[PDB]
């Protein structure tokens, strides 16, 4: 797996909950990087894991997730 940005949708309001998804996401094992935006609603994580599993791991932050596509 190479590294590409996916650019997901979720569900958030609040900027407890931004935090919380980038917090799951921080130190994770094939994650290079991330750029959160509560504006969009959007989250883009810079990986090499599969768009699935970014998907169920997003998921693991207690919200809903729709990937977009990659950057
Ligand atoms: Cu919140």
């Amino acid at each position: 797996g190479t590294l590409c940005t996916l650019e997901f949708a979720v569900q958030m309001t609040c900027q407890s909950c931004v935090d919380a998804v980038r917090k799951s996401l921080q130190g994770v094992a094939g994650v290079q990087d991330v750029e959160v935006h509560l504006e969009d609603q959007m989250v883009l994580v810079h990986t090499t894991l599969p768009s699935q599993e970014v998907q169920a791991l997003l998921e693991g932050t207690g919200r809903q997730a729709v990937l977009k596509g990659m950057g």
